[PDB]
């Protein structure tokens, strides 16, 4: 039985809240208040081991981020600016965590949408350059949502 502090980061409107609420409440919330930043808790079993997840859904400071054990780097597959922002979020995290190996997962959300502007290959190549996994999600359909969070827990376990 182990605890994990997870932090969900990424540009405004990529689906941080939608992803987190899907994980916790098992339904899709359209346009969750973009200014609400809160922590959520969920107990799960991953690879046989019971895990309590403490999840911070960041919104509109260093202290909270330093206590994070792993980070979901979320962009939206129809929003190139959010994908370009990922390297900046990565840099901010490394600086506050002291540029050490920090468990992270790259998450490409909104996979249900047709107007794609970032391809999986691009995201895989970015994830490869950081030595982290890439997971594609849709908070709307729930595809990949558990995978993103569970993969992060696995990355934290490998680090610990
Ligand atoms: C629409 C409201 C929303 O969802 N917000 C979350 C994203 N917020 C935000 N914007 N910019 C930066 C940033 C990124 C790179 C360089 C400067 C500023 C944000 C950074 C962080 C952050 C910090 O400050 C430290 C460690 C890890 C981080 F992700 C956060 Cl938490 C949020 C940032 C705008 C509001
Ligand atoms: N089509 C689609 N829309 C999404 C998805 N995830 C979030 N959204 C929508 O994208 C917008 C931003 O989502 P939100 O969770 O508020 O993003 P946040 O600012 O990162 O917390 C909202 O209008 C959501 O309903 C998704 O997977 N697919
Ligand atoms: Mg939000």
């Amino acid at each position: 039985m182990t605890e994990y502090k997870l932090v969900v980061v990424g540009a405004c409107g990529v689906g941080k809240s939608a992803l987190t609420i899907q994980l916790i409440q098992n339904h899709f919330v359209d346009e969750y208040d973009p200014t609400i930043e809160d922590s959520y808790r969920k107990q799960v079993v991953i690879d046989g081991e019971t895990s309590l997840l403490d999840i911070l859904d960041t919104a509109g400071r260093d202290q909270y981020m330093r206590t994070g054990e792993g980070f979901l780097l979320v962009f939206a597959i129809n929003n190139t600016k959010s994908f370009e922002d990922i390297h900046h979020y990565r840099e901010q995290i490394k600086r506050v965590k002291d540029s050490e190996d920090v468990p992270m997962v790259l998450v490409g959300n909104k996979s249900d949408l047709p107007s794609r502007t970032v391809d999986t290959k691009q995201a895989q190549d970015l994830a490869r350059s950081y030595g982290i996994p890439f997971i594609e999600t849709s908070a709307k359909t729930r595809q990949g949502v558990d995978d993103a969070f569970y993969t992060l827990v696995r990355e934290i376990r490998k680090h610990k």
